[PDB]
């Protein structure tokens, strides 16, 4: 869990580099993915042209990062296609829409056996709280993992910010825009350790591919997606929730929907507290400081 975060990046920009990264992504179980675009003068929800894909696997402690740009996506499809078309090797993804938009467009491929982790988190909302959101990462490392990020350096956010210029189209990548594309990559296999193969998340794994699924099949179309799954960005088809992972929950305590038993106010504030004592659990008529004849 530590040693993830630990990983190097490997720039890889020659076919002699690829077929070596190939080979080791090829023994993995899980593969974690992620995209570095061009900025758009638009901004649009369309991500620019492909600069970097990132990748990182349980195979071997590294983060490779593929420079498109110089291999070119026909030297990139022709050795990594077979790799993501295949389902017994799993590509995790945190929020897959617009990569796999990119990837169907403008590669020309469709990856097979996705799991993407933000949708899992929110599932794991729904199942207990009937809440749809999409979190962030920072936001489901910390709930998950307990981990604090350290963000990203604010000279690199701040030109994809602005949006003027795109950014990942110079080469060769300063440093501290290679670690910023490998950071993400490091976060998204980190978290399969923790959602996946673990007997107290309460979803199944198997619902969580098939409701990703989903969104591979609605963003992986050859074209640029019109008509969104989700009815606004930062949420979850309810419908698909209701399919995939079943009826939302809500709290047991006192019924409502958005939160668990754990986190309810009204359990804590309805226990007993002593007015003698100050303790909560019992009252002052039962409290063996006031009434020591009961002790
Ligand atoms: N305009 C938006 C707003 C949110 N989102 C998604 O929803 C998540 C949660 O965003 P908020 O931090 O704004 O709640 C983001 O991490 C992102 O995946 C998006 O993709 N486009
Ligand atoms: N952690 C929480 C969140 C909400 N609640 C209660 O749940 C009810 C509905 O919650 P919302 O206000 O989120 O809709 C309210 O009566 C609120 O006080 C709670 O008792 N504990
Ligand atoms: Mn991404
Ligand atoms: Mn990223
Ligand atoms: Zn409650
Ligand atoms: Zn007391």
């Amino acid at each position: 869990s530590s040693m993830i975060l630990k990983y190097p990046y490997r720039v890889v920009d020659t076919h002699e580099k690829l077929k070596e990264a190939v080979t080791s992504l090829q023994g993995a179980r899980s593969i974690a993915l992620d995209i570095e675009a061009f900025c758009t003068t638009d901004q649009a929800k369309q991500l620019g042209r492909i600069s970097l894909v990132q990748a990182c696997s349980d195979a071997k402690p590294v983060v490779f990062l593929f420079d498109v740009l110089t291999l070119t996506p026909d030297v990139f499809v022709k050795d990594m296609q077979s790799l993501l078309s295949d389902r017994e090797i799993r590509k995790l993804f945190f929020d897959c829409r617009r990569d796999v938009e990119a990837l169907s467009c403008q590669l020309g491929v469709k990856p097979e056996g996705v799991l993407d982790l933000q949708v899992f988190f929110t599932a794991i909302q729904w199942k207990l709280r009937s809440v749809n959101r999409r979190s962030g990462m920072g936001y489901v490392l910390k709930s998950v993992a307990g981990l604090t990020r350290q963000e990203g350096d604010s000279a690199v956010q701040t030109a994809m910010t602005l949006g003027n210029r795109p950014v990942w189209d110079i080469r060769p990548l300063p440093d501290h825009f290679l670690e910023y594309a490998a950071g993400d990559v490091r976060h998204i296999l980190l978290l399969s350790n923790y959602l996946v193969g673990n007997k107290d998340v309460p979803v199944d794994v198997v619902a969580v591919e098939r409701l990703t699924a989903q969104y591979v099949e609605h963003y992986a179309v050859g074209k640029p997606v019109i008509t969104e799954a989700d009815a606004t960005p930062a949420e979850v088809n309810r419908a698909w929730l209701e399919r995939y992972i079943g009826p939302g929950g809500g709290c047991h305590f006192c019924g409502a929907k958005g939160h668990t038993e754990a986190e309810c106010f009204k359990k804590q504030n309805g226990k007993a507290k002593c007015s003698f004592c100050g303790e909560v659990g019992h009252t002052a008529r039962n409290c063996f400081k006031k009434h020591p004849q009961l002790l």
